[PDB]
């Protein structure tokens, strides 16, 4: 009935005009960089999530704002790969994580490399913003609901001509002989990663190693054929490392002063849909985000954090897809509470689009808040995301940013 | 493309985009001129497919080639829902982006207190468009469309009706006529002074049986009015300096005539032909109509308000008709960019609602903006925000006390 009065709509517009007038750009560099990636979360998925979140909280739906709807800056992102108008998660990851567009099914390599051709990797590797943040002395983290070896998180640390090479068991012998390394091996050896949280236990352990939560199921066991225990090798890199596999272990590790580096692998492969998770054994995406922020924020140089709501497209009955998107929105709100807008650049995007009474390759929305977030505007190529983040953090190739540091 | 295999190519392209974003400064004055370009059903997927087609037409691969709209500095997402429907129609949305209030499905220029097809619910529930308030402030006003001028989107600038289908008196029940309700065609000539009216819809303006000037042998194309009114002759008699045109040759001559100060061009009995099927000598393109409207409207020292609709984009959606209409719509935006200065002109590009390989409904749409106060177009907004940004930038009611410096 309030909606039948023109005064209600005029007041709602006057409120929106007041937020726009108060909006000022933050002209400093960013100390912290956060990228939230919604897998297959294009414009239609964002709309359906807003409706569902609204309805869950006792509202009609479309009028209720999500945590992302409060981000001041918006842009459209062109997602095409160099060789395909309709892209995949691997090719897009190279663009938003490394700053160069690439070929379909390849990770952290330029479009000079060729899918499934192992020799084409060498001399064609491209380095992520996360890699450059580590080089500048920042702490780095990767948080995902998929396996940590999946295309999107793998974009922060790996270089591969084939996204399906999760472990040595997935690779042809010709590729191994040519010097190619599986994604699980690259996770522990390419660079120092301070925080790794998600799924993918089975790719880290020798063939037959029983899973700690599913010891009676052979399908959940270790798969490696090189007798390597990648978790034990990552733990031995430095003092202060900790490996966790359940929520109870995760919670204690987050408050432990001796823990400076953390690896949490919560399932043999993908983490369960939030709707089906065991609340005592399995941490939510919001819980993993809070733990990563608490651990990464101790570094006075700052941090780079990648957060993926990775099962949104995988679920897309729609109910699974939308409840993952709602949990993804609550992980954004959680990070907004633990960080200050004056020193933290937060970006929200999708890698690619998903393919009544009150078919792929489409552009996706980019949302931004914090220092240099006003550079996120108009219609941009997807690789622009990595460059705005490098520029705001004064990371290579933008050490010459010319930006004033933030306060504190 | 071999250049695309080099990381240097992508790094240089992003360094260039960074320089443009850093140089981008807000224009802090009011706007003298206001232009709204509306793409019928031109959501995010349609914009992407149009970019590919326009690119390919000009000899490129497609997705890398910018559209005229891709050069707009400011972007926002628009929530399109009607008060009573999550999936909206063109009538309800028009009230939001043209009047600034969200309304009910199938109604035009009335608040959600009015009820569909209930004539008595109109009175006291009328809402006034930004176009109407621009005219009240002394600006010149224009409506350019590829649909009939009585269609839901253009009708949103001048009409108040509880039923979008009341194009002429022949469409209305006798009970609604007796209650004081007026058809859309009648409201076009009587509600307000409109300086420029270009599009289709000849048949709704003439008495029953009046042969169409272009299709005199087709009874389906003849006048339909039952009140014996010739609405074109009435509109022409309102002021001195008026001109009525029905083909391209007459439009071009009217455009070059200094004695023409007001213009009505009705190019088809109903909707204008798809640009791809038009007779280049008899039918003007959307870009041609836009140039004529801008040239005529820009003479007023107080400024102007112009509404431009690429109205057949969703109607065509084989896809080829839809996409070629969207390409012509992009060229009308480029044409207006050449004839106006961004220092005194606020231009907005949007859609009313969304449309329902080798190199549903109710979804949010993109809003693109350039000019004074265009930086207020940001984030995720309700669709009615478009009308308020435009009223604020132009210092029109209810923002006469805008507090903005003149351009
Ligand atoms: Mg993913
Ligand atoms: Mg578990
Ligand atoms: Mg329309
Ligand atoms: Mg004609």
């Amino acid at each position: 009935v309030e909606e039948e009065n023109p005064v209600f709509w005029n007041q709602k517009a006057k409120e929106a005009l007041d937020v726009a007038k108060k909006l000022q750009p933050i002209q400093t560099s960013a100390k912290n960089l956060i990228l939230f990636l919604g897998d297959g979360m294009g414009v239609p998925t964002v709309t359906a999530t807003r409706i569902l979140k609204g309805q869950l909280g006792g509202h009609l739906g479309p009028e209720t704002p999500l945590a992302m709807d409060h981000f001041p800056f918006t842009a459209l992102s062109k997602t095409y790969n160099v060789d395909r108008q309709v892209p995949d998660s691997a090719g897009t990851a190279t663009a938003y994580l490394c700053g160069v567009k690439a070929n379909y099914k390849t990770i952290g390599v330029s479009a000079a490399a060729r899918f499934n051709q192992c020799n084409s990797t060498f001399g064609n590797e491209v380095f992520s913003v996360m890699h450059r943040a580590k080089k500048a002395g920042k702490s780095v983290g990767v948080v995902t609901t998929t396996r940590v070896q999946h295309a999107s998180p793998a974009g922060t640390y790996a270089h591969t001509v084939n996204r399906d090479w999760y472990s040595d068991a997935d690779m042809p012998s010709s590729a191994l002989q040519e010097g190619c390394k599986d994604i699980a091996t690259q996770l522990i050896s390419n660079m120092d990663i301070d925080v790794i949280l998600g799924g993918g236990r089975k790719f880290m352990f020798p063939k037959g190693t029983p899973d700690p939560e599913y010891p009676g199921d052979s399908d959940q066991s270790g798969v490696r054929l090189d007798s390597r225990n990648l978790v034990e090798e990552w733990l031995a890199k430095y003092q202060g490392t900790r490996y966790v596999w359940n929520r109870e272990q995760l919670m204690q590790a987050s408050q432990d002063p001796a823990v400076t580096r953390l690896m949490g692998l919560f399932e043999p492969t993908e983490m369960k849909y939030d709707v089906n998770r065991n609340a005592s054994a399995d941490p939510s995406l919001a819980e993993m985000t809070e733990v990563a922020v608490r651990l990464l924020s101790r570094n006075p140089q700052g941090f780079y954090l990648f957060v993926e709501g990775g099962r949104i497209d995988q679920g897309h009955t729609a109910y699974l897809a939308l409840t993952e998107a709602v949990m993804f929105d609550s992980a954004i709100e959680k990070a907004s509470q633990l960080t200050n807008e004056k020193d933290t650049l937060t970006l929200i995007t999708a890698d690619h689009s998903h393919v009544t009474l009150r078919h792929g390759g489409e552009d996706v929305a980019i949302f931004a808040r914090g220092p240099q977030a006003h550079l996120v505007h108009g219609v941009q190529e997807q690789n622009y995301i990595a460059h705005v983040m490098a520029f705001a953090g004064c990371l290579e190739p933008y050490t010459d940013c010319g930006l004033a540091p933030p306060a504190d």
